């Protein structure tokens, strides 16, 4: 598998100095996390790039876009975070035209929902994480992470995250394993097999919540695509029908 090329749907998304990444999928729509948008920015104050290498760094075939507009699930809770996803919509250029794909940007396909995860499933979630404050020239670089689906049996248990997991919700990582916490994105990719998809993987988890980095990993938490499919195509489709 490819390494710089490695994840080209990945999307930065900058409002003044919050982070939040999401999921080019299509060319003039990104998926994220809700919670990013809860206090909602005017979509002027926000900026999309793709092909990003370092989170702050301009780079040659980074592309920074203007969001036209965003709609966060109707019931989304800011409480519990059920239901934790939101689309942008890119700003079209003078052509008609928002992301130029390339080599270093390239949209990420949608579950087949077909496709049922188990705990065999295996997944990548890709992000920048914690970096320390300053010294932008020390910029982390994307990184990722292999990470099984987890069930949720073993996510509710009272010693994981208990009844915080509700439908819509879906969990990644090791139990005790580690190391997702401090990489992750609110609003980032997790992709994974889906096989009876044209593609080998699709994009089946939004980086919603779960530890902090710092304390002990537990498995992260993320808003299960499939379980919203319908919600994605009706709010994206291009002619009224």
């Amino acid at each position: 598998v490819a390494l710089r090329g490695a994840h080209p749907y990945i999307a930065a998304l900058y409002w003044g100095h919050s982070f939040c990444a999401g999921s080019l999928i299509a060319p003039c729509w990104v998926l994220t996390a809700a919670h990013c948008l809860q206090d909602r920015p005017a979509p002027e104050d926000l900026t999309v790039v793709l092909g990003q290498e370092r989170r702050n760094h301009s780079c040659e075939p980074c592309q920074t876009l203007a969001v036209r507009s965003y709609r966060l699930h109707e019931a989304f809770s800011p409480v519990s975070y059920q239901h934790d996803l939101a689309l942008l919509r890119l700003q079209e250029d003078a052509d008609g035209s928002c992301a130029l794909l390339s080599p270093y940007v390239q949209p990420v396909s949608l579950p087949s929902g077909a496709a049922r995860p188990s705990e065999t499933t295996l997944c990548q979630v890709a992000g920048w994480g914690h970096q320390f404050e300053g010294a932008e020239e020390y910029a982390s670089f994307l990184q990722e992470a292999q990470v099984p689906f987890l069930s949720l049996e073993r996510c509710s248990a009272p010693d994981v995250h208990g009844s915080s997991i509700l439908p819509g919700m879906l969990c990644a990582g090791f139990l005790e394993g580690g190391t997702d916490a401090c990489q992750g994105d609110s609003g980032g990719p997790l992709v994974c097999e889906d096989q009876a998809a044209e593609r080998r993987l699709t994009l089946q988890g939004i980086i919603s919540w779960g530890s902090g980095c710092g304390d002990r990993n537990k498995p992260g938490v993320y808003t299960d695509v499939a379980y919203y499919l319908a919600w994605i195509r009706e709010h994206t489709v291009s002619h009224h029908t």
